[PDB]
């Protein structure tokens, strides 16, 4: 579903359902052809601050439950998460096609 | 009770039945009642690029667009006021729509496969 590779080792807590993380992340559209699998850049916190959700309660796509929960505070990494575990088969107009495998870079900053 | 339509030009064209394919521009805002139209942040539209094409009633797009656009005819430009629960629900797209928010669509049908 979601498929983690740790760039960076985070020894602080790790998030648990429900808890606010606060992360910086940049998403691309997969394509296996470019470095990283890292196609088209679509959003991003960086430049505009530094994003706040509470995990585990489905309001980001299952990718970012199921990967940022699965971190530590202090952690790099790169989530490959499949579209079924993205935005599945509808996409998000404007924004995101259907059926987008996606790779997120994800900086675990801080737990609320 | 979540989608209410207000036409702002009337088409004359054919209107899409569910499973359809329908091709409209639109542009999304987040619903702000403290601003004319109810219209806060825009965060997407097809304006000048490609129109979006979807089947239409098949739960492709959100719940607000699969009822108000088979109410349209082709031709016909109308405000769509949607509520969270015909919207993205209690899911967001972050940077640009939160949880729970109430949307406004300027949709404009232009045609149907
Ligand atoms: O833009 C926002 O506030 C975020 C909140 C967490 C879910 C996604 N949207």
């Amino acid at each position: 579903g979601v498929t983690k590779t740790t760039t960076q080792q985070g020894t602080g807590p790790s998030p648990q359902v429900g808890q606010t993380v606060v992360i910086e992340y940049t998403g691309f559209l997969k394509d296996t052809s470019k470095p990283d699998n890292k196609g088209a850049q679509f959003d991003s916190s960086v430049g505009r601050g530094d994003f706040e959700t509470a995990i585990g309660v489905q309001r980001v796509i299952k990718g970012w439950d199921e990967g940022v929960v699965s971190m530590k505070v202090g952690e790099k990494a790169t989530l490959d998460i499949t579209a079924d575990y993205g935005y599945g088969a509808r996409g998000f107009p404007g924004a995101i096609p259907p059926n987008s495998d996606l790779i997120f870079d994800v900086y675990l900053k801080g737990i609320k």
